[PDB]
C-alpha cells in the first residue's frame, strides 16, 4: 500500500540526541544526558489551511539500539490539500530549531516551522511545537538558550518496490558532561517505529539506520505498510 501523508511531513517525527554538540556546548547537551533511560517527546504540527498531527514518542535504548516508538495522530486534513493530495516535492531544506529550558518539566522545548516545497510553486507552513521531558530520575542537562541547524537529502532505493525514504541528515548545534553523552562516541544502530492515523487512515513505518553523533550524522530506511 501507499502512505497517506508525504514522506516530507514526517521527517521531523521519524532523535535529536544524535546532533553534535561541539565541546565548549556539551553541559548543554539534553538529549544525550536523558540517556539511557530516555525521554518522552510530544509534538503539535499544525498545517497552515490544513490539518494537524498530535505526537507523542518514547526514545530510549533497548540494548546497545536507539529506539524512537512514535503514536501519531492526524485530523481536520483536506482530502484533497497538499497532505493528503500528495502535492509537496520529495525533499526537505534547512532549519534552525531553537531549544529553550522547561525548568519546571526538567526537560526542554522548542517552537519552529518547516516550509515544504508544493509542487505549483507555492509553500506548505507547518507549525512544530515540542515538549521532552525526561523518564528517569537521575541527573540531567538543562540548557542555555541555543539552536540546531539541520541538513536533510531524501532519496529512494530504485530497487525497493515497497513505498519508502531514504534519509541523510547532519545535525549540528550552535549559539563527559553526562553519564549519557558516553553512549554516542561511537556508531550506535537505531529503529523507529511509527503507528499513524490520519484522518481515519492508519499507517504504519519502521526506519532501520544508524548514528554518528561526533558528526551528527543520521542515515535511515523508512518503509511503510498500510
Amino acid at each position: 500500500g501507499k502512505l497517506p501523508v508525504p514522506w516530507p511531513t514526517l521527517v521531523t517525527t521519524l532523535v535529536q540526541c544524535f546532533s553534535r554538540y561541539p565541546d565548549h556546548m556539551k553541559r548543554h547537551d539534553f538529549f544525550k544526558s536523558a540517556m539511557p533511560e530516555g525521554y518522552v517527546q510530544e509534538r503539535t504540527i499544525s498545517f497552515k489551511d490544513d490539518g494537524k498531527y498530535k505526537t507523542r514518542a518514547v526514545v530510549k535504548f533497548e540494548g546497545d539500539t536507539l529506539v524512537n516508538r512514535i503514536e501519531l495522530k492526524g485530523t481536520d486534513f483536506k482530502e484533497d490539500g497538499n497532505i493528503l493530495g500528495h502535492k509537496l516535492e520529495y525533499n526537505f531544506n534547512s532549519d534552525n530549531v531553537y531549544i529553550t529550558a522547561d525548568k519546571q518539566k526538567n526537560g526542554i522545548k522548542a517552537n519552529f516551522t518547516v516550509r515544504h516545497n508544493v509542487e505549483d510553486g507555492s509553500v506548505q507552513l507547518a507549525d512544530h511545537y515540542q515538549q521532552n521531558t525526561p523518564i528517569g530520575d537521575g541527573p540531567v542537562l538543562l540548557p542555555d538558550n541555543h539552536y540546531l541547524s539541520t541538513q536533510t537529502v531524501l532519496s529512494k532505493d530504485p530497487n525497493e518496490k515497497r513505498d519508502h525514504m531514504v534519509l541523510l541528515e547532519f545535525v549540528t548545534a550552535a549559539g563527559s558532561a553526562s553519564q549519557g553523552e558516553e553512549l554516542f562516541t561511537g556508531v550506535v544502530p537505531i529503529l523507529v517505529e511509527l503507528d499513524g492515523d490520519v484522518n481515519g487512515h492508519k499507517f504504519s513505518v519502521r526506519g532501520e539506520g544508524e548514528g554518528d553523533a561526533t558528526i551528527g550524522k543520521l542515515t535511515l530506511k523508512f518503509i511503510s505498510t498500510t
